[PDB]
């Protein structure tokens, strides 16, 4: 039987991320000097930031136990962060996660997860923690990400439709319409955590020269309509943190919306 979680609040939030007693930040570098803001920008800007939160989580459970009152506070103001950050990107498309993260109008530290919570996750690299903040605390609503949003990298000669043409030696322009399951945590730790298998409609044109060369011009959109969050569903080394995290803490499956669609060219030889 799992423990229970508060949501975050400004009665229960504590004063600071780890309780001031760790924080997130760039790696030790062994004889590099100082630490510099650049250095640490970049770091916020990556998937690893992401990885270290969690990780940091755990190790936290590990040493101080899953029940001890400060570890569910730590963790539900932790968490609290993420959201935070999350939001200011929904809000502000295109700053920077270290700006998202710490220059926020609203104070991290005063997040309020009842009245602040968002459908529309962002995308980047701190929405698999939002993914989890809305397992513990969201009660099974419908979330939404944009798949202009996720990193598609497409290959087409992944696509058995488009591998057919090009591997049966045709030349010319030739119209696709086919569905494919795309692996997204192959490539993309961030959207693997959360989003993993996905089924993708494309429709487009495959252009072949008599020397082999071709293109794809076409566009992209999800065949399912919604994606489940839980356990099995998640891909990757983000995802296996969440799911032993999921696995100690109560909370809601829920399904994740990706509307929208994506224009893409992409080339290759046979």
């Amino acid at each position: 039987e799992t423990l229970t979680v508060h949501a975050p609040s400004p009665s229960t939030n504590l004063p600071s991320y780890g309780n001031g007693a760790f924080s997130l930040s760039a790696p030790h570098v062994p004889g590099a000097g100082p630490l510099l803001v650049q250095v640490v920008y970049s770091f916020f800007q990556s998937p690893n930031m992401c990885l270290q939160a969690l990780t940091q989580l755990e190790d936290y459970i590990k040493k101080h136990g899953a029940s001890n009152p400060l570890t569910l506070q730590i963790i539900s103001t932790n968490i609290g962060y993420f959201c935070n950050a999350d939001r200011n990107l929904v809000l502000h498309p295109g700053i920077s996660v270290y700006d998202a993260y710490h220059f926020a109008k609203a104070a991290p530290s005063q997040y309020d997860y009842r009245s602040m919570n968002m459908k529309q996750m962002s995308g980047n690299v701190t929405t698999p923690i939002v993914a989890l903040a809305h397992y513990l605390w969201g009660n099974g609503a419908e979330r939404s990400v944009n798949i202009a949003n996720i990193g598609l990298k497409i290959s087409p000669m992944k696509i058995n439709q488009i591998k057919d043409i090009i591997k049966s030696g045709v030349v010319g322009t030739f119209p696709v319409s086919t569905k494919f399951t795309h692996a997204t945590g192959d490539y993309n730790v961030i959207t693997g955590a959360y989003l993993g298998n996905i089924t993708l409609k494309t429709e487009g044109t495959l252009t072949i020269s008599a020397n082999g060369s071709w293109t794809y011009n076409g566009v992209v959109r999800s065949y399912d309509d919604k994606y489940d969050f839980n356990a099995s569903t998640h891909r990757g080394i983000i995802g296996e943190s969440l799911t032993r995290l999921g696995a100690m803490f109560s909370g809601k499956e829920y399904q994740i919306l990706l509307p929208g669609e994506i224009h893409i060219k992409e080339s290759g030889k046979r």
